[PDB]
């Protein structure tokens, strides 16, 4: 089976809860990795949670300093969806402080970036065997999606960035076939900033919705065909998607400068000229989560929208979010099912612990009845250590 | 293989012990979930224990407050029969504070209800993929079996309730095929109350024995064919099945009002006009367990019975109980084998720990020699936390 | 595949070490069951360690009182050979304070006895499904091998005892086919005492070597064909096999009364008129272990022997031992391979802990070079609890 | 599938990071074996880490004294590559204080040496069944590779040593088919010393690079064909490979006596007359690790080399290292892929803890971009115990 990736997104009305791992609550007692940057990806047979460990467990002195993003100890590992990530249930994937993974219908591609900030190297594996490497081309923190790559017709596609986090950087699309890079192109995107892209397949092409850490509080997007012919823009809705951001107002199809510096990984799904936006509830901190349906928000700049569905209350911590899909080959449906996950970050810098970790929740789009609620992390901090 | 469900219940003389997980005893030291509402269900290949976690482990501060029935942290998970439920041996099924599950011979159906009390949503999954949702229709704690659904001829069947726990509510039978609701019907049952049904297949139809929390100390039942043509009644025996209940006396084929409010999940198996009743030994607390064979107790109101088999002594805590079956496709027999499980609740509200959890035992009906004994939880409370 | 059981024992010169689980050393820190009565049994594909848990882990207060033999919490479980028995790696088999198990080439038979001392019941399972029960016929601690049953030509065979531990009791051979008892016979053995038989297949028949707890310091044996036509005797060698026992001297083909009361489970392998005897090194305590080849010891009463191979030094604790075989279907050999295990008992009554448990070692017979040594338990008692 | 072993080593430019288990960091809180002497070996389907436990876990009193090399508690076990070695994820292989293992395309061979120093016995298993034994022929610590054996065309090959660690000893090549020794030959190697060989297949033959503990600070090598026709020598490069060693200088094709006593297990890969040398960074302690490409270093004695790639900084502890290969049957390539692992030793004798253990990293050779860095153990000693 190679996944064809030729179907369009399923029609949906809302989001049904799919998983909740309670990883941090469980890790108070059990042997659970300190992690961050979790994401879900599926094959034609099953779904897995990928994550970047800190090479350490919760409620242990080695969790000290784990707010830090990059180290030689961080590893990409995976476990079944909805299970707490433990050394006893997790598969080792790669040594990595930035990662992506996806399944083409025949095997798992994993991409794990490690090494020094001035010369990092991405190691590509297919079926767990090294198949390629990509070295930093700007010598400034080579980095990738922290969510699943997108597979169409036997090729998989990702985005990598190298360069400043606070100014113009360099962005490339990669086409990968059985773990080997077969094509790449650099985005000609002066005045754009792309990080941590959430990319999905749709009708034989790929759409990515990303993070502008330089000067945009709306999200940049890039779409492309299998030949890497691409288009770029920003989501136009005045329902701004990044964190931090301004209050909702008049949007732009270029970067919205107000509160544009810094950011958070996120995602959106385009339906025609409309968009499903996942975002924090706070404009200033990584708190709460909600899904908003804006029926003209892909291309129009008003702040009007039609549906809001609560996911995490504003009084609870949230974190990264990302898209994942379930292909027809897995579901038996005739359309591409859209899903998403949310990372619930606990500890530093917002809480007075020695450590930082995240738990996860996930949802899938359905055309049937759903409900808003809050499904927060629920851990009681600090722990014994 | 779809399970035919066309066989009748095996002839039996008593109950042989099948499993004991010692979960709470083990959780004094190991990494074991805080749970409640466990149940067993089987495929044509194996048997599994399902349970509602509290998103926390025993002997940890996150076990605090786990007497509480519903939260966003509760998840439906499963592990092999007889094993302690741990994050290291348990599969994630759904986010849920009320659940059911069953296997049609081809795949697992799980039903997990989460969300707010005034608008809960049941998420149905088949082979782990969301296939349907059902929203609360009375906006008052949508809830289901907390035991296995029943499968006959490629369709599976369950009961859901919505409305008051202390007055007339609404009860629906659902027919589900590959995880999609294909038919439903509301019971016309004024003056009845149905919760937490224990439902089994028998001769191409389904029988459910349930809990009347409003005003019955005997148990209500509902039977139906594959078209959802149904019959309703209460078990007539004066050997009253609920907890609490009066002393044994003259029964009724409608609800016995004496000590009828409140209740406990339980089960019974009909054989002709007779009945095997599983019940607590105490009339006032969730203590002890016994099986009673009353050869005319399905339809006649006397308090006489023929056989009593001890399962848990009255000096030890019991809890919920439920039916499960082993189909011919699993056992190789020419009849449907009846079995049952018992939840052994420890902690709150009867013990003044910070937590509540349960362990489990199970038995299967045999036409061979058996013995009464007591197989209680055996944990020594409190733990370290 | 049904195992034919038609081959004869392989020629051997000594014993090569096969496994060591270090269970108690590991259980000082890790989550390891308190156990006793471990044994190994194999299929045509793999070997497993079976054991009777105490429903509790080491280094925990529930290990208190575990010198006690029988309780409702004890369960028969299994794990891979050489692994520490944990809730995270062990399969649940049956509720049991006495047990046997074996594989016929198509599936696992397990026999688990639980219930009260005056009316215990053995539950037989095949492929994990209950297939028969056997109730106590003397109402005095129905009990079985605590080692593997023997399979020949699609039937499996075991021995059960009911009656006094210090006087004449009742002994039956059982023939079991796909978990159903198809034949049984009571041994006509006045003045014999049979407990805890170690039984192996050989040339289409079965040989069992057992424990006389009444009045023999040599071991009783019983051999039989597939029709349960049997012969009985005691091992004649003056190299006495039980513990306690006298110093080596003149043996008997009936029970040797000197130091005959009490005993230990053990085994021996007959080769022609010779015997391989496994025994403790101490005559008075369960200490040390050795294998002795006595080339005429099956039928002759002298105390001469030709080979001794050290297994555990006399300064270290030993415990039960038992035979297991590896059939041609597993090994590819043209003969039946003899193997044995030893239980290394720690704690009560010899050591001042609240608990009793055992670890295990095992060996297989080879016709190649071997060496004597000591492979003791190695745990440092007491633990924190 | 038998692995042909007929391909030559892949062309490479450097080493891409393959795994990092963080075992000791994880064992600060989790249940992780005390180990040493880890090594990786692969089949046509997967890669596994093998290791010698001390029959004890980290952060527990039974870790006391584990600097000691040989005991009856040490066992050869295996787990998936990159996972912490735990009793909950590790398969038991053999009882062993010296070992090797490898897969011939059809099944796993394991070799585990246990017993006394004056008469140790190697137990050979194929698919987990004992297939042969080899006894000590010099009665002085029979010992083997502590890394994978090499398989070519259905036979597997290893080196064993018996005799002094500080003078002339005896060295044998063994040929093994389905776990049975089918041929052996003693090396005629007066004035050489061979221990702990790292052996790989290349073009239908085997090359081993070993440790001279007697009087060489360069490494000895032995190559042979399937008939065990052999050649011997020492690596000629003045880039000395052992630890301890003198500063780089003029090499020798025989043993370099300067600082020749003592040593460390290591490896090298021959390409034409050149060599890839893995070595510690320190000349005096087991600190740091680097890969050096010396394009004439197999046969020429100068100290010039072309490429140095950092692996572990000199400020951090390293340890043993060894070769492993990935065959074409696993990778789908047309050449034999060279890889290596490094053991990162913590505790005694360099740190004053009660215990000694190791974690591991591994790399594979690629003809694509790579980078030098440091991926050290990272644990913060001491632990709680
Ligand atoms: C333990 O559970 C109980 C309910 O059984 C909670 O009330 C406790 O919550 C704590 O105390 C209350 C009064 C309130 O201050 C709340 O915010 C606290 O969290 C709970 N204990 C803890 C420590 O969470
Ligand atoms: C810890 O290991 C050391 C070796 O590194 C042992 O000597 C200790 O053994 C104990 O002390 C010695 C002197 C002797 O009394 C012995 O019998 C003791 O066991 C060991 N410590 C412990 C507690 O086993
Ligand atoms: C590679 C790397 O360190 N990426 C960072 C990321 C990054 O700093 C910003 O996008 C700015 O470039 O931000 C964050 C973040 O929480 O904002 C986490 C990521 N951490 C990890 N992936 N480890
Ligand atoms: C959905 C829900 O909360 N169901 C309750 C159930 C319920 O309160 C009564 O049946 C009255 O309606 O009672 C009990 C109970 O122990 O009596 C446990 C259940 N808990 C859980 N399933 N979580
Ligand atoms: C069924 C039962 O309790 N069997 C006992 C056994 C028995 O007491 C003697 O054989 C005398 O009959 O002795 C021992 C023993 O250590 O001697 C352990 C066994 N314990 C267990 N199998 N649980
Ligand atoms: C069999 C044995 O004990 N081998 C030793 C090895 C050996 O002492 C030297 O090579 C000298 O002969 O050295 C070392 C070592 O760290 O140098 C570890 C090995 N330990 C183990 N394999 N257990
Ligand atoms: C914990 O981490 C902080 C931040 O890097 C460091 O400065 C501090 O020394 C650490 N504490 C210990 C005991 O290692
Ligand atoms: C431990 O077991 C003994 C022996 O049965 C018992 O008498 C004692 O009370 C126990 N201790 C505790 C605290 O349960
Ligand atoms: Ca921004
Ligand atoms: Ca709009
Ligand atoms: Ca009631
Ligand atoms: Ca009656
Ligand atoms: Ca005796
Ligand atoms: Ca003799
Ligand atoms: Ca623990
Ligand atoms: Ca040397
Ligand atoms: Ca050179």
């Amino acid at each position: 089976v190679i996944l064809t990736g030729n179907s369009s997104l399923c029609p949906i009305s809302g989001w049904a809860i799919y998983s909740k791992d309670n990883g941090i609550r469980i890790g108070s007692k059990g042997d659970v990795f300190v992690i961050r940057e979790p994401f879900i990806s599926c094959s034609h047979l099953e779904c897995r949670t990928f994550f970047l460990t800190q090479g350490a467990l919760l409620n242990d002195k080695h969790s000290n300093g784990t707010v830090k993003d990059r180290s030689p100890y961080r590893t990409l590992m995976s476990c079944p969806v909805g299970e707490a990530p433990s050394p006893y249930n997790s598969r080792f994937e790669s040594v990595a402080w930035s990662a992506s993974a996806c399944h083409d219908g025949m095997g798992w591609l994993t991409i794990g970036i490690s090494g020094p900030d001035n010369g990092a190297v991405a190691v590509l594996k297919y079926n767990g065997i090294i198949t390629d490497t990509i070295k930093s081309w700007r010598n400034n923190i080579l980095r990738t999606q922290e969510s699943e790559c997108a597979c169409v017709n036997g090729s998989c596609f990702t985005i990598m960035t190298d360069g400043p986090s606070n100014g113009q950087a360099s962005y490339k699309i990669l086409k990968i076939e059985k773990g080997k890079v077969t094509k790449s192109i650099e985005l000609n995107a002066p005045n754009y900033h792309y990080e941590e892209c959430s990319c999905y397949p749709d009708t034989g092409k790929v759409m990515c919705v990303c993070r502008d850490n330089w000067h945009g509080s709306n999200r940049p997007w890039v779409s492309f065909d299998q030949n890497l012919d691409y288009q770029i823009g920003y989501i136009c809705s005045g329902v701004f998607g990044d964190n931090p951001r301004p209050n909702d107002g008049t949007g732009s199809c270029g970067p919205v400068s107000s509160n544009g510096a810094n950011g958070i990984k996120g995602f959106s799904f385009r339906y025609d000229n409309g968009v499903w936006i996942g975002r924090t509830k706070s404009t200033s901190s990584r708190s709460g989560f909600e899904m908003i349906w804006d029926p003209n928000g892909w291309t129009e700049t008003d702040s009007s929208f039609s549906v809001r569905q609560d996911i995490v209350a504003i009084t609870d911590w949230s974190g990264y979010s990302g898209s994942f899909v379930q292909h027809p080959e897995l579901t038996g449906l005739d359309c591409m099912r859209p899903c998403f996950w949310v990372e619930l970050i606990r500890g530093q810098p917002k809480e007075n612990t020695i450590w930082t970790s995240g738990s996860s929740i996930s949802f899938c789009g359905v055309n049937s009845d759903t409900v808003g609620w809050s499904w927060p992390d629920g851990a009681e901090l600090p722990f014994s250590i």
